């Protein structure tokens, strides 16, 4: 499909770049020390200033299909939000708050979607203390090593399960995968209760080894 | 029970401290101005350098029951790590990597947990361009005001449970809560197949309400 | 009357400050070094963040009448008028852009009057290459020890002028204040044309001598 | 006529830039990485230091119409001020102050007009407490958008208005022009009162639509 | 008779204070930590930052009948200088160039005297490269502890001496002094040709021992 | 005849370059970056550090007739006077002083001349606090553009003038130029007295005209 | 045999290079303006980081036979440490400890060998108060300028000393090497005790002349 | 005993103030910063300049046994040398070089010993490639816990051993001490051969176990 822009230069937007080979990513950052380091990537390097409406515009965040904000503080996350909310009102941005207290802030200042590393960091670090295997969880769902894959699914229309509550359902034992939580537009209920019946073109969270995707995928077939 | 010991001051810290009021906390930082921030959140702080060994006796680190580990950077956390583990060899260290490749430094400097931010948030950044569902369940499993709360259950001796498979327990049915993991040592299983079989002392890494949760405990119990 | 926040200390907000002698001013900077010199200038320092809300709370913005905001720079005064807003949605904000291409920015991040130096310096500079008059008209007329000053006279309900029309009226004759501009809500007409009619409620805004005031105010009395 | 030099990069020189499009203007600055910025803008780079006397005279001074100075403290503008009055001592000289105790000091190095920002972003800043008039009236008549224009106008030898009072005069009953100051050389009277008589040679300083400026210029004329 | 006053502390200024014991002596500074050595010297210290107009009054700029500019750089000392020529047109100002080319903008700004110490002292070296005579004359008849002092007498009113000729006087066969140069106002004429006439008022620059000044006093006294 | 070796850069080396023209310098100094004003000043520059003995025989001390050292620091001239004098025991070196304790180090360490701005320039500001005709002199005949010249004139073998005293001499008279000093070896008397008798190879101090030098050179011959 | 990498730039190993002339040696360093000294030095140069795995593998850690560790702190030797501890667990690691109580902990991290020279020199700095003797003795037996060179010989596998004690094989009364120390494997143990039996394999550390050495390797041969 | 004064904090100058406790020692460096480390370590602090020949009068250099300096570069150290020669000709100067270069330029400044630890340092890792006996025996004979000590043992006047060789003497046989090297005056020969007589007054420099020394204390006396 189309390209990505990725605002900022930092460890967040390096891992993000690791995951997005083969994709065409586009890299907007200030300093012109970077450019071996964003080329050698396989990622086209733009120098310029992330919050200047102009540079903006340079790096073609218009046609593309998710805009990436890192910049080294909070405050210029916000104003490189708010440019490019003035260039276009349709573009996905996924920001990276770095303190607790900005989240409000920056989804009121027009991003879609605010990823905070500190905040999942603390808790994490928090939650280790007796024994460690929430950080072992979420560090191995979201590696691409693992044999287990969190992937989302997509219910078509017209599919066997529409209407069909999750107790009459039975994912887990005619599938094999593990559903953790629905997602029907910008919200998501995790762990949905007996009564929850499904909708045409919903979302489905799910973790399973790829053959157990592909028999949920052919399960939710029309 | 016993304390915490909180090495180095960042923002990954003052959200793990956050999160740990209730039990005491030494915060052993470089910087003296950083003193009024951590004695208003409950926390106790002692002056020094926590690289050096005399500055971490200071700290309290050989009664401690875990040693969170957040310095400036990561040779200063390898420092660290090796200065703790010359003064107790069976503390349990949470470390903090500022970068991904040295998540095999610090495992071999001695950490039991390295929680790496940045690579869980790129690849939360890079997962949430199409759809981002999969950062709203780790960023709303975590905080303890939700309604789901994922939590560790262990196996006691004397179970109804012990040599029993996990094809024909049916937790999910019975009890309501999910089982997404199952943990005995060091090591997780995630999605654990119908072959496998618990036992005794074996932790069950499992998301519910916390009515679920108090079934799961009178389901287990002898 | 109520008090005045002065959020960042730098050059402008020096200046004002030596024009609100007799009220009392609130000045929040991030610097303990402005300490001393605030404290001979007459203004009640509070040693905080001005883009934190928190720190915002402490000086005072909820009861304020005008909010000064001049940072470091335009991304942390954009910063700023948001925390402002999250806090007092009906409060006063006058800020200061650095460069041209925030103005808009900041007024729809809540600012209610943009006053940019370098655009006023900028323009007053080319316009004096050839004969510095508007440079001397501007630099003369705002400082409060000219003969002459440019002051805002109200319209009062039920005056011998409401409804006639500024050629009729014939202010600059009766009285000897130059009408420059009249005022309603918050747009301003320079030169109104003759067809124009007044409105009790208006403002007016004029240049003439202190007694050519007094002969105004009068004038318009009902 | 001849070109125009400008003394350092910034903010302000910047935008003396853009109502400098189709003039010959140098830009004499230290920075070597704002030779882009320069160039972009439609004017030459001189590279050297502006304080230095040799590299003032790469930058053509002694021919300039007039020189704008804007420097990054107070002690460079008083000191490139000096090193072109010892190569020309007839050049007009532009210069921006930092502070206000240095304006009096940058007029005896030789600038023959002061323009200081901060002093009227300070005074601007205090008058948009109560009504927010003061500070619209100068960024709209200063800026080429609007209607209105601020233009200065002479009187000519053997005019009609040469010899006349003011008050008999009555320019803004015939021309419709608001004229708020009629300047003498290097001095300014801001609202001329009634005993003052025209004589050849004023600059006459008014404001009005530019149907009302060329009605003026008839109404003075030979 | 009056005081020195000394801004701006270097090394130049610390000889000169050795040479200056016996008269009162005001050190006006930036820096704090040379508050010990400045009295233990015999001198008064002033805390200040010299470029200020406020802070020179601090130390009795007006009073004083000598002031001795030696700050930082070239671009400080020019604006050191202005600011005294603000306060008092007619005091002394000593300056001291630190580059070659700064040396007229010194005197444009104000300074009486101008002395540069690296243009003598580089042309100390190059004229000591085949023999070092002259480097030996410079620096032993400066020195108050050798046994040839260079002085100045001046011609009083009512002489002996007034309209007789240097030729016709012969003050090296009857003094001993050697008559090196007459200066009268601001214009010194080094080795005066046989045709020159002397006046009252008129300085003699000479190089002599102790006893032979009290006889030159005795030959032009009246 | 042979060249000459200035070692460090700096601003007293820099004029000493300025009167070296004709003759062979090679520069020896550490940065790179000023290798643009060595070569635009007409001497060769050779990249290293002063103090190693290695790039000192880089820049060819050996066969020099002088060597100029003026490095940043006092004591790092007398490391640089230490490293010539291992490599050649003859060569003159001339230094820069910067503090006055320092001299009688710097003399014992090898150089055969001392030279200190800073007590040059601080006893010249001490003696311009009366009447400035001291530092007037002193900054005349070192400058190759007055009248006036300050040469040293050398006795040839069998003169005239050998052995006959000073009193029956009469330079001045039938020469016309002013002896100030004589000079032989490395003593100098300043201002000799009557009964000082010539020796043949001495060197006279003498300032006048350069047609009056050539007058001495015609006078004392053989 | 194989190659030695040297992992960093000090000048503790620009010394230890000059003793490694004839081998094949890579240094491993960051600064870029060090080539023309590695260059001139004999040995090949890598740029990059040495704490990086990637910049090790560059460098050809895998195969060489000792890597020699001195990196600017103690926190990046311990972290380069552990990147070649990655690499191969069975190379031979030289690491310089700066300060004291960092030498367990580079022991810790993988270092087979801690060289710390700011505890050799103080302690030689403490025994060099009475007399100079114990700074003269290491300072010329590690030098090969000197006749005494201190060696290591091995014993082979039925050599005559196999079994024997030390008090009667009496090696310095046959060869006339002094023998300080004899050490198996990583010990070693100085001024061996009179019951000291020799085995096949331990290390004889002695002192003597390169005559005397060769009749020790004779009279332990097979 | 006298006091030992310490010019200079450093790395070696704290290792040999732990060697010190017992004396008076005065610490004499430039930073304020190390006040409070030198008093925990059982030193007076003295705050001056180590290269300035008064503060050196202060730290009573001249009543002194023992000068040890060591300073931030080479260059300074060879400074504080030449003042302390220049204070007291008779003191003892044990010094340390950072380079090679410099050991003969630092000892005919005037130090008695030069001990340069990257010498040491870099000559004992290239001799622990093979393997680390060198190392092993340097770093532990110097430690005060080891069980052997490399002590001093002086020749009486008089003794029993005053004129024998060294083969007749067996110091080794009758007592234990490995006799390593013997001095006289400024000279150590290390391995003295079989030649080689006795004299009253030597020192023999031995290495043994404390009751071996005090059975060779015993033998030599008279
Ligand atoms: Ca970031
Ligand atoms: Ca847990
Ligand atoms: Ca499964
Ligand atoms: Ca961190
Ligand atoms: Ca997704
Ligand atoms: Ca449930
Ligand atoms: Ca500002
Ligand atoms: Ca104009
Ligand atoms: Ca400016
Ligand atoms: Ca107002
Ligand atoms: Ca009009
Ligand atoms: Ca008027
Ligand atoms: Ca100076
Ligand atoms: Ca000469
Ligand atoms: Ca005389
Ligand atoms: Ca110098
Ligand atoms: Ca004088
Ligand atoms: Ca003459
Ligand atoms: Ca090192
Ligand atoms: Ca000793
Ligand atoms: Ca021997
Ligand atoms: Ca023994
Ligand atoms: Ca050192
Ligand atoms: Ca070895």
């Amino acid at each position: 499909s189309r390209h990505v822009v990725i605002c900022g230069w930092s460890e967040s937007t390096l891992e993000c770049l690791r995951e997005l080979r083969g994709s065409e990513v586009f890299v907007l950052a200030e300093d012109e020390n970077v450019r071996k380091k964003v080329l050698r990537s396989g990622a086209n390097f733009v120098h310029g200033d992330p919050t200047r409406v102009s540079d903006l515009e340079k790096a073609n965040v218009r046609g593309a299909r998710a805009v990436i904000v890192d910049l080294e503080s909070d405050s210029e996350t916000i104003h490189c939000i708010l440019g490019i909310r003035k260039i276009d009102e349709s573009v996905r941005i996924i920001a990276e708050a770095e303190r607790y207290e900005n989240i409000e802030q920056l989804r009121m200042a027009g991003a879609d979607q605010v990823i905070s590393p500190f905040v999942i960091s603390g808790r994490l670090m928090s939650r280790s203390i007796d024994d460690g295997y929430e950080a072992m969880f979420v560090q191995d769902v979201l590696a691409e090593e693992s044999t287990r894959r969190m992937v989302e699914v997509p219910i078509p229309e017209g599919s066997k399960l529409e209407g069909v509550s999750v107790l009459d359902a039975d994912i887990h034992d005619v599938t094999g995968v593990i559903i953790i939580g629905v997602g029907r537009g910008d919200e998501l209920i995790i762990d949905p209760p007996r009564d929850y019946s499904f909708r045409a073109g919903d979302i489905i969270l799910g973790i399973g080894k790829p053959e157990e995707i592909e028999r949920l995928k052919n399960y939710i077939s029309a």
